[PDB]
C-alpha cells in the first residue's frame, strides 16, 4: 500500500505512494532504511521445524569442518552424524566450543556494516549458553565489561547465552548497547543527557531504576534471563572506563565538561548460525573517533554541541557558507582523537580505519571471492571521498552466521 | 556466475562470488554500485515495438494532462486520440514543447541521485529536436553554455536533441559533461590535469585535437549528429567561465594556481519519457562546494592536492590520527566557496545543500506521497551525519520519465 520512510534527525515520518509508478528490476531499493525486516529476525512460538533445521545444521557443519586446512573426514562425518541424531532426538542440538567460536568469527566477517573486520580473527569469546538467571547473565556482562576494557587497552569479545528454544525462552538484553549514557526531559522543558535515549530511559525508571539526571549517567542492564521479565542492575562504576574530552589547543575546550565512555558494545542483537538462534549475544570491539566526535557530540538529535564549539572558535554560525561547521566538527574530532590517545584508550581515526578496511576487503576477496559491504555504513559521517571505501563499489547481503537485529522487547514481551 | 565490483580509487576489481551463500528476500543489494543496468538504457537496432510505445505513451499523457489544476478532459482525450493515431502512422509521435518541458521537469524530479530538485521546477528548455549536423549541435551547446552561465549568475537548463528513431540515428554527445578539463600522461610518467580523463583526452587526441599538455585544458565537445562519426569541435574560451582559488587567510593558497570551471553540467545521459528516448539532452544545475573541494581536488583520482596543502598548512602529514587530513580538506573547500562567493559565481555550501533537499523531499512527499532518493548520492563527501539527510531514511526507485546512464558510445558505435 505504501512504505515508510523515517528522518532520524526530525523524528518525522512519510509515506511513500509514489514508487508504485516505477519500471522493471533495476539491480523500489530500500538500501536507505536503518531497520529493515530483511535485516531483523523476529520471535517465535514453537521451536524450528526441523526440515528447516537439519539442512541449516549439515550447512554449517559442513562449512565448519571445509574451513580448516587438512580436513578431517572422519570427525566432519562422524559429526554430521551425531548433529542429525541429536537434532532427532532433543528436536535441537549443541554446537561445540569451537564451532561456536567459529560462528561469532564468521558472523562478524559477514557483518556488511562493520568496518572493523580486518579484525574478525581475534575475538574472545565467553560460553555462557549455560546460563540460567538474571543474576547471571549480570555477573557475566560484568565480566565481559572487565575483560573487554582492559583498563584502556580495548579488546574485542562477545558472549554467549542460551540459545532460543521455544522462542517462549528467550534471554535478552533490553539495552541496546552494554554502556550507554541515559536521556532525562527535565522540568524547564530541556533535555539532559542522550537525548536519543529518552524513551529506554523512562523504561529503566518504570522498572524501579533511580534517575540521577545527569548529562552522563551510564543506564542501566536492563536483562531478561529464560522468559521471565526483565530485571535491573545497575554497572559497577569501577567498571565503566570514561575519557575526558580535552582539546590538544584549546584550553575552553574541557569547559565543555565533556567525556564519553570507552567501551563500544552492541547488546540486542541476535546470532543466527546453522539453524541455531541466540537472542542474547552482546558483543564489542573499539570506537572510532567519528563515531563520538561526530555522531554522539554532533547529532541534532544526540548531545547537539555543534552550535556552542561554532561560537567558542569565534566563528560565524549565522552563516551556513562559512562551514563553521566542517571547522568545528574537525576540532571535535581531534578533541576525541586527542583524549583518548592522551588516557591511553584504544581508538582509531576514520582515514586509518578505512584503509584497513579496503586491506581486509582485498583479502576477502581473495580467499573467498566476496565480502559483503553496506557503504552507505562503511563511508565515515565526515570526509567520505577523502576516504578510499567511498570510491569502492560494494555488494550488500545477507550470508550465514549472521548478527540480526531484533523486534524491540518491550514491545513483544508479555509479562 | 559472479558479480564485478570496483575501487575507483585504485581502480582495482574485485569478483565476488560469496553472495551466492546468501539467504532469504532481504529488502545481493547492489546499493553501492556506481553504474548498474537497471540505471542504463542502451542502444537499438530497431524501433520500439508499439506494442510497448502505445502504452507508455498513454500513461504519460495521462500523466501530464493529469498533472494541472482544473483538468482539460477534451484537450486530454483529443491528445490520447492524437498521440494514438500519430503512432499508427509514423511508427512513433513528437511530444508538444510543453509536454517536453514537463518531462524533463518530472525526469529531474525523479532523479534519486540529485540534491537540489528543490529546483525542479525552474528549468530552461531549449528545443532543438529538428537539429540534423554536429555542426547544429555544437551551436545548440555553444548557445546553452552561454545561457546557463550567465555571468556567473548560474541558470540551469537542458537542450533536447532529437529523439531516437531507429536506434541508428542516435545524437549522442560523447562527453561526460559539458566542460571538463582533460588529463594527459607526461613523457616523464607523470600525469597532468584530471588524472580521471586520460582515456577520454585521449579520445580526443586520436580525432586530431590538439593537446596543450595543462593541468586545466578544457575538454573538446565530441558530437555525433544522426548517426554519423563523432566531430571534434573545440568550446570557444570566452564561454568558459572559470574561478581562480584562494583562501580568504593563506596567501600562499592561490600560490597552489588552482582554478575550476562554473559550469556543472553532464552531457552523456539519456531522457526516457512517454516511451520516447533521446539519447542526447545535456543538462546543467550548478555546483556545490564539496563536489570540486572534495571530490575533483582531493580525489586519489583527481587532482590529488590534499598532501600538499597539508605540508603548506604545517600539519602532521605522516600520522593519520593527526585528522591532518580533515583539518586541510575543510580549508579547500572554504577556499572553493570563498572563491565562487568573491567572483561572483553562483554555488552552495552542503549544509544549506542538505536542508534544502530534506524542504524538498517532505513537500515532495506531501505533493505526491513520495521522492525518490540515493542516499549514498545525497549524503555529501564530508560531515555527512552533521547533515540532516543522513539521518533521512530514503526509498530509491526508478520512475519515468527518468534520465538514465547510457553505453559509452565509443563502445557500441560502428564508424
Ligand atoms: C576490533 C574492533 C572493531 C571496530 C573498530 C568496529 C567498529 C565498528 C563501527 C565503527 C561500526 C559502526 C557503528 C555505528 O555506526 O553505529 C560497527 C558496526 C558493526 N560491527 Fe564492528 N567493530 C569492531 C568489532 C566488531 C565485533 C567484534 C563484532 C562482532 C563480533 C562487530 C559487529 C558489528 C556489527 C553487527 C555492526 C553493526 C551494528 C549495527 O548495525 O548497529 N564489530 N563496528
Ligand atoms: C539548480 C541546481 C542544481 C544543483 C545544485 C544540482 C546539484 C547536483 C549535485 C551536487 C549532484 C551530484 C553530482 C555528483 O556527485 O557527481 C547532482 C546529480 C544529478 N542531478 Fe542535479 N543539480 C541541479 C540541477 C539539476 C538539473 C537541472 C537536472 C536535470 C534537468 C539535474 C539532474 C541530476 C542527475 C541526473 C544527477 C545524477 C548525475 C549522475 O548520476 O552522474 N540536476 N546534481
Ligand atoms: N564501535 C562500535 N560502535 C557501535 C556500537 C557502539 N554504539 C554506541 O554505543 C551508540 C550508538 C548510538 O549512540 C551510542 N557498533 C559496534 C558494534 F556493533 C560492534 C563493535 C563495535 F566496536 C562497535
Ligand atoms: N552540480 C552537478 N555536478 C554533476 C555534474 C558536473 N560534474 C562534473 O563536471 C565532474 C564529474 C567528475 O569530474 C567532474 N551532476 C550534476 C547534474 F547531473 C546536473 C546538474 C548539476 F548541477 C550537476
Ligand atoms: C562507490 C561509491 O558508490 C562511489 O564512490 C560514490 C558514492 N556516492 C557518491 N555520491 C555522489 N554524490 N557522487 C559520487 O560520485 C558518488 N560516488
Ligand atoms: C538514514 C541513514 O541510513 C542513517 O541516518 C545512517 C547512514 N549510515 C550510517 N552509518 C553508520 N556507520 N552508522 C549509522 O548510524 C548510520 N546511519
Amino acid at each position: 500500500q505504501y512504505v515508510r520512510i523515517k528522518n532520524w534527525g526530525s523524528g518525522e515520518i512519510l509515506h511513500d505512494t509514489l514508487h508504485h509508478k516505477a519500471t522493471s528490476d533495476f539491480t523500489s531499493c530500500l538500501g536507505s532504511i536503518m531497520n529493515p525486516k530483511s535485516l531483523t529476525r523476529g520471535p517465535r512460538d514453537k521451536p524450528t521445524p526441523l526440515e528447516e533445521l537439519l539442512p541449516h545444521a549439515i550447512e554449517f557443519i559442513n562449512q565448519y569442518y571445509g574451513s580448516f586446512k587438512e580436513a578431517k573426514i572422519e570427525e566432519h562425518l562422524a559429526r554430521l552424524e551425531a548433529v542429525t541424531k541429536e537434532i532427532e532426538t532433543t528436536g535441537t542440538y549443541q554446537l561445540t566450543l569451537d564451532e561456536l567460536i567459529f560462528a561469532t568469527k564468521m558472523a562478524w566477517r559477514n557483518a556488511p556494516r562493520c568496518i572493523g573486520r580486518i579484525q574478525w580473527s581475534n575475538l574472545q569469546v565467553f560460553d555462557a549458553r549455560n546460563c540460567s538467571t538474571a543474576q547471571e547473565m549480570f555477573q557475566h556482562i560484568c565480566r565481559h565489561i572487565l575483560y573487554a576494557t582492559n583498563n584502556g587497552n580495548i579488546r574485542s569479545a562477545i558472549t554467549v547465552f542460551p540459545q532460543r528454544s521455544d522462542g517462549k525462552h528467550d534471554f535478552r538484553l533490553w539495552n541496546s548497547q552494554l554502556i550507554r549514557y541515559a536521556g532525562y526531559q527535565m522540568p524547564d522543558g530541556t533535555i539532559r543527557g542522550d537525548a536519543a535515549t529518552l524513551e529506554f530511559t523512562q523504561l529503566c525508571i518504570d522498572l524501579g531504576w533511580k534517575p540521577r539526571y545527569g548529562r552522563f549517567d551510564v543506564l542501566p542492564l536492563v536483562l531478561q534471563a529464560d522468559g521471565q521479565d526483565p530485571e535491573v542492575f545497575e554497572i559497577p562504576p569501577d567498571l565503566v572506563l570514561e575519557v575526558t574530552m580535552e582539546h590538544p589547543k584549546y584550553e575552553w575546550f574541557q569547559e565543555l565538561g565533556l567525556k564519553w565512555y570507552a567501551l563500544p558494545a552492541v547488546a540486542n542483537m541476535l546470532l543466527e548460525v546453522g539453524g541455531l538462534e541466540f537472542p542474547a549475544c552482546p558483543f564489542n570491539g573499539w570506537y572510532m573517533g567519528t563515531e563520538i566526535g561526530v555522531r554522539d557530540f554532533c547529532d541534532t538529535q544526540r548531545y547537539n554541541i555543534l552550535e556552542e564549539v561554532g561560537r567558542r572558535m569565534g566563528l560565524e554560525t549565522h552563516t551556513l557558507a562559512s562551514l563553521w561547521k566542517d571547522r568545528a566538527v574537525t576540532e571535535i574530532n581531534v578533541a576525541v582523537l586527542h583524549s583518548f590517545q592522551k588516557q591511553n584508550v584504544t581508538i582509531m581515526d576514520h582515514h586509518t580505519a578505512s584503509e584497513s578496511f579496503m586491506k581486509h576487503m582485498q583479502n576477502e576477496y581473495r580467499a573467498r571471492g566476496g565480502c559483503p559491504a553496506d557503504w552507505i555504513w562503511l563511508v565515515p559521517p565526515v570526509s567520505g571521498s577523502i576516504t578510499p571505501v567511498f570510491h569502492q563499489e560494494m555488494l550488500n547481503y545477507v550470508l550465514s552466521p549472521f548478527y540480526y537485529y531484533q523486534i524491540e522487547p518491550w514491545k513483544t514481551h508479555i509479562w
